[PDB]
């Protein structure tokens, strides 16, 4: 019942995309569970457990499509449930919460680094790399390859409606990496000069499909058409365990006003419908590798990642549920 | 030289895309040679011939990619040059020019209406049609299909950078046609629900390729992927003579600020280049039919349309040349 | 008003498929117009013309999909109309009818022969040929190749629902050609041992698609997948002129009882719907050549055939119309 | 040797396909070793072990392609052989056999229900699903989807020669599900309206190929063409151990008269051979997922299912061998 | 007949490939017809006609695959035969042979020079160009583009067995064009860096296939795979008129000693057969353009080139026949 | 260190390719480590360790592309290093080197013999088999299938530049297998008649790509094109462990004199560069199976072979390092 103000604030900021990026929203939800445990006023273990269940729900019900977020909450809450059920007292429960969130947030940082170090080995001197949206994991790859002294260049697609290519362009330029900035429709037109495509992921499924920013699948299609390697930089917590048992991943339909600003859109007639999918599905046949913190896999090995690290939990209900 | 106001105003409105659309700029270019010949104060054929030569040059030197523009100038000036070299006095030459240009304008209007009637027979009741940019020819097909009582819906892509899709969406909604407005990036995601794709052309080459608004090649590519018919609606003067003797069509690179506004681009680091190609090249394999005003063709029959209608002029210079 | 009994009988037999095969039903409709003219009791030219208009309609409204039939009727009726309108008397009109039908029927026979002679040159000694349905034009090819002394073998697909493979099997066996008879679902399974596919056509369209017996498109798909040449044996009157101006070809939906016999089908519940398309469309990308009486063309040249021999008539309404 | 009536009656009902379906014949084969051990009058382990050996041989030697049958025999007899070689007395061995076979039967029933629950999550409301033959596993998915209130329709292919599609259509219509019944040949024509394909398996090989009813490879091929998901519903005992060490799966050639009835075939010329393969091989590339009772896999993960569940037995002989 | 030595030397040097290339050998058969006529000791017009018919057969029976050679003999002998049947006296006939030969020889040189100018327009500055064998038509494109100031590099495949890549390497190096020389097997490895492919043609068939040096089809395949333009530079006399009536082009099989020298091959055992096909067949779908002296065509308009230039001649027997 | 002559002779004969094949050179580096140990004059365990580390570096720096060679050196030196760090005395260490070498050499011979038996099961009587270079693993499949009584023929591509096809041709002819010998360029021409492709492998990466003799990827491409199985016969020590952490496999570039002999090359001009890549990269989508000594895997499970056998070793530095 008694939820801190930071949990609510994190939720509002994830919903609104003030905070965004699959990896970042996951860390932000771990963080919010950390703070709820730190600042809790509860006296019983039962009453902390109840606050953590509710803050978890509040954070789960922000954005559907990126499984990183649910996975972050599970990382904490599996550990919190097993403590509460194993009979821990208040402070042992509170530490379990805080130190689990801390581990996740730390593992997320190290994994993004390691993904960089590993993807970079596939970038050769002189490469022209196309990317899409703004993915920390993809950027960690391009960044490390530059620092290795490879003279790379990155074709950045503006990525409508939310324009996150701008973020990517300025970030890459800031490290000294030259950028070619283009609208999304130019991807095919520039694929003939591209050597590598490198993008992120919000969720990766049992059969190896990659759910990522709207337009990703298009870029992968023409990449394949041209024999340009498509490389998906993604952490193991981007892999989606409900899919092993048949679950389809919800594609988030965001507000039409992101596409057409409110002032303008109110003047349009009723029989125009603005549709704003935030993600699309890229089939595994159009992906050459997925680069996780544990190494290069072909996308069809997504099921191995899911088996060895998440399978166990699918016989149990969700670790924030009553 | 002594060129009329309306030749400069038209040429600069083509340049700024205040007047746009491959058809319309071709009518506008004819309409301007027309007003030059109307208001010319020359007192001698050779003086007016020289006026019309120079007005043509100015109109050619505006935008390069849509061969519709030079085909319109060719249409007036092949005739004006034949009359002048024949011996025509002033009023004969003036009438030749004025009338030639009226023919082209009337023929362009009729050709478009015709393309709509033909193309609409390839549209079936219940069809969801995806389009791109704003093409009068493609709209003619859609409009006509709807007037025939086929219950259609058109998926309109916004069409970055210049947003012509906004025009398309308001235009079709105003004729009664339900519109689904999406970003260019969503073309693959929504290709599964799409029955037909209907797009325009700016240039059609000898070997069947179609130069049309940037992103056309992506839509076409993924339409092939999904076995959706790609129909290109295009008047015969969209077809490109010079491609018969090996000519590559230039792709217009327009100003970076169409993508990133001036107020913002000036703040961006020097090592980001913004690249804004106005068109791309869709290869023939991804096109099912080109609809002309003389009927349905496979795209590899573009050489026939050009052999029969344009071939004769390629042993000559341009009809505005010294 | 006064229509002979043979016209009605031909119609009933075309509807029912007692007479069948694109080529044969065309000759049978020429024949029926022949007999109506031969036996007519009319005294005025106006009154023969009126009987021929009506018998033509009766024959047009038998089966939609095979354009051979409409083309046969036009071959006669274009010539009859131009005579009647040019002022011919009764007997001159009657001869024009009879002798036009005679020419068509003769040209049909010679064309099927010539198609044989030309297709056969593409059959090599030892070839294994898959066919589908029963096509005289396809059979003329296999037959001639055998008589040339090539030791061929033909995989005949049974061709459901109407089982016309049986006809093909017995006919080929009768000339001494060995046959492998298979259900339609085995086509892919046996494509690896097949050297050539050779099928007929009911209608061929402007952009080069081939409308032929249901299942043709499937056979062509896997043929292409395997690099097995697909050869369509077809007369110029199989080419469909309404398509040059955008017309879609009606696919005939025949009686469900052809699939499931009446005795049985009456016992099935209402929420099962038997659907019986008689034809499908094979796209031109899956056809290597069309073999007409005038030679080998790639399917994209279907528009050339249509242009040079049928284009002229599309400005006029139908030559049996009032 | 002394074999019970029910072993012969079952073996000959498998042979005649009076009992058919890869699952069902596997349950039937277990059910027969069960009834042998029940009613055996042996008074000594070695006598009963020899009875069960010989009953197994007889049951193996019925139909070769569906590895479900020998996996069922392996399931009983690996256990029966371990007990006998362990020293088990008569009643221990008899119980081992009787109970082993009951386990397999209970597990097969549960596995199928489970596959339906998992697979139905990949089915969406409004989906038109095309199926082939009659597969209990595929039907489980469809049935379950419908019980979940997804408004579906199933296109059922009749499935020549043996017409199993009739069974499928009456079965789904009797649970309330609207059915569209078509011939195998119409699969491509109706693939454009199809959202999902759901088919069963008889054998799944190490490299991911799927041996299933003849025609499956065509449906799959053209589903890929159109980007329709191909889902194969298959229990883990449909997976084929021996393919791990290079074994080609034999394709069952059944009797010509299943195609052409005896009354008719006897009248046909000697130079027609009728070829009736019962199955074909769909390669992994054309399959999106295999749905097992342990979840969704890419088809290239069939080696994992076999490494983990079957690998150990390949250094041994069959558990019925001398 | 009294056949001059120069005819027998030309045939010998064509069989041995001392004189080679489809154009070159065409010119050489014209040259030799020209010399038969110039040096003939024939007193009567009957006697010269017979000497030329015989010289023509001799030349035709050297190398079957390149149609250029017989098309040359036609050009002369069609004209020599019209003269003779029209009743020409001796010196009239002799001159017709001589001036027909000289016409063909001059047109060949023009056509090749003009293919250069047309083709060069498709080469863009910076281009890397892969070629195969030694084609004068291909070399004229590459040479002309270099003379226009475009910095190119050419990847010359060595072209086994006869090593003609060596002739091409030295030839392009001698015009100042940098060459990269590689074994045939490396064509795919280096296709990623290739911008354009440019090759010649020995015969081009009615549906667009290009018969050219063994290996041409593999380069074209991987070229397509990587979306690299494949351009065939071919005079109109390489188009194969017999193919319009279904004829297959024979693939010349040459001595096994070209592959393994005789010192070595004689030691090898009998159960090694060495097969040396001199040409293969590229299908039209892997060819983007044929460049002829009259323009750029898609491969599918090869039939138009044939209909309009050689199609007349197919109803008559070969000029040199009686 | 005191390195024995046999180590320096082995390195020299590996660089010059006098000893070649990925397996063979692996065994030869083991053999040489074995001889360093056998003939060592080292009085102390420190001194032998240093002599082996140095001999290992020498052997590693011969030919980079074949991972078999370093994987052999690992097998020994991992074990030699465990002994030394565990504190082993001299003769303990020396034996560990000798018995580790002998272990690897015996396992290699077994693995190849066993690949033969597994692979042969996929060869079917009548098969025509195309191969490339000279692979002992591929040859063992083909040999074993012939010894099983299956009548096969093998198409041996000559494999330029080093002509290893000659070694394969004589070798298979010597077991009584008929060979068809052809230039590399003819692979597509003869793929129509080929039933199976069987080739070796120098390294196999984490996502399934196969690095093998230059040309391998072209054969695999056209094989895929024609639906011919491509089978890679490769021991588990050809799988490349460094690729799991993103490393790219280096392509050895060898002397240009292998392509053009020095007598001739010295005469050629400087602006001809001769490039001699020894390997190319076949992507996994063009490979149907890898045959290892432990079974058949789809190319996408190369990662499982690596995880389960070599994955442990990646956190440590190379055994021969300090
Ligand atoms: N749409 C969708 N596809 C998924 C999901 N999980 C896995 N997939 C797989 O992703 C692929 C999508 O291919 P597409 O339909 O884009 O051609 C399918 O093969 C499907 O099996 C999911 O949640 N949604
Ligand atoms: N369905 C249909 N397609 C036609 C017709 N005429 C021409 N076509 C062409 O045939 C092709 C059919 O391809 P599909 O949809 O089978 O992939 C299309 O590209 C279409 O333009 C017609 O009457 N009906
Ligand atoms: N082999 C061969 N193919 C020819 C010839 N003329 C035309 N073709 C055409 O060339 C193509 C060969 O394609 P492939 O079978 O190599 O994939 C087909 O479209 C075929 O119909 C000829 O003389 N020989
Ligand atoms: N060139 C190269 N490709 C590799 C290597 N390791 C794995 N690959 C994979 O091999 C494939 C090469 O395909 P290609 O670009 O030839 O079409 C890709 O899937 C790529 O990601 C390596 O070391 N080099
Ligand atoms: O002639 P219509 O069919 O209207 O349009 C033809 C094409 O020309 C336009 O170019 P732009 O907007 O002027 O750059 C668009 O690319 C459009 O599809
Ligand atoms: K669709
Ligand atoms: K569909």
């Amino acid at each position: 019942a008694m939820i801190v103000k930071e949990v609510y604030e994190t939720a509002e900021k994830i919903k609104s995309m003030e905070i965004r990026g699959a990896g970042r929203i996951a860390r932000a939800a771990a963080q919010a569970l950390m703070i709820q445990a730190e600042k809790s006023k509860a006296k019983e273990p039962e009453e902390l457990w109840n606050e953590l269940k509710v803050a978890s729900k509040i954070l789960y019900n922000t954005r559907p499509t990126a499984v990183s977020l649910p996975n972050a909450l599970r990382y904490v809450m599996h550990r919190v449930k097993a403590a509460y059920l194993g009979g821990a007292d208040l402070e042992t429960l509170r530490f379990t919460a805080i130190n689990s969130a801390k581990e996740f947030i730390y593992n997320s940082e190290k994994a993004i680094e390691r993904i960089g170090e590993i993807g970079a080995k596939r970038i050769e001197d002189g490469d022209i790399i196309m990317t899409h949206c703004h993915s920390k994991a993809a950027i960690s790859v391009m960044k490390k390859a530059f620092e290795q002294g490879k003279n790379i260049k990155v074709i950045v697609t503006e990525t409508r409606p939310k324009w996150q290519g701008k973020i990517t362009a300025k970030e890459l330029a800031s490290y000294g990496i030259p950028v070619i900035y283009i609208v999304d429709s130019a991807a095919r037109h520039y694929m003939k000069m591209t050597d590598k495509v490198v993008m992120g992921a919000n969720s990766i499924t049992a059969n190896g499909a990659v759910i990522n920013k709207i337009g990703t699948s298009l870029i992968a299609l023409t990449a394949k058409e041209h024999r340009v390697w498509v490389m998906i930089a993604a952490e193991t917590y981007k892999f989606h365990p409900a899919t092993m048992l048949g679950q389809l991943v919800e594609i988030e339909m965001r507000d039409p006003t992101e596409v057409i600003p409110e002032e303008e859109l109110r003047t349009w007639p009723k029989n125009i419908e603005v549709w704003n999918p935030a993600f699309d599905v890229t089939p595994p046949e159009y992906i050459d590798v997925i680069i996780t913190e544990r190494g290069i896999i072909p996308p069809y090995a997504a099921i191995d990642i899911l088996k060895e690290e998440f399978g166990w939990a699918l016989k149990y209900k969700e670790p924030w549920e009553d």
